[PDB]
């Protein structure tokens, strides 16, 4: 699977629903990260655009409360890259996951409709 980065205007972010559903317009889905070398491959996409210092939703989603996260694409959840103190359910209301785009390539959940970037997988 291809990734693609989309960091637009300062207008142009979306929910983690509405990214969803941009990258399923497209026929692929938000990015699941399985691996060091799909971060890496994420993390030089980050580097060539030079879309430094950016949030990006990923396909992160809470199931049910027995499963806790999964990956909108139905991956497993095997590796995990959670910043420390995450998931955290902060105040209750944080069910999605978003990206720090910074070389830690940490994971934080946070409230579905917050608007951040996002990353597509196609
Ligand atoms: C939502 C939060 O995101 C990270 O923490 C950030 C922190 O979140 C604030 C948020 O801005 C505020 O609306 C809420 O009431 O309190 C949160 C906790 O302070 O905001 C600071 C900037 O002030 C940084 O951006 C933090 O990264 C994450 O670490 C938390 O787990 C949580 O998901
Ligand atoms: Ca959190």
């Amino acid at each position: 699977l291809c990734f693609k980065l989309y960091a637009k205007g300062k207008h142009e972010k979306k929910t983690w629903f509405e990214s969803r559903d941009f990258c399923r317009a497209l026929g692929g889905d938000l990015a699941s990260i399985n691996n060091k070398e799909e971060q890496q491959t994420i993390w030089r996409l980050i580097t060539a655009s030079g879309s430094y210092h950016k949030l990006f939703w990923l396909g992160l989603t809470y199931g049910s409360p027995s499963e806790g996260f999964t990956w909108s694409d139905g991956s497993p959840v095997s590796y995990e890259n959670w910043a420390y103190g995450e998931p955290n359910n902060y105040q209750n209301v944080e069910y999605c996951g978003e990206l720090k785009g910074d070389p830690t390539m940490s994971w934080n959940d946070i409230n579905c409709e917050h608007l951040n970037n996002w990353i597509c997988q196609i």
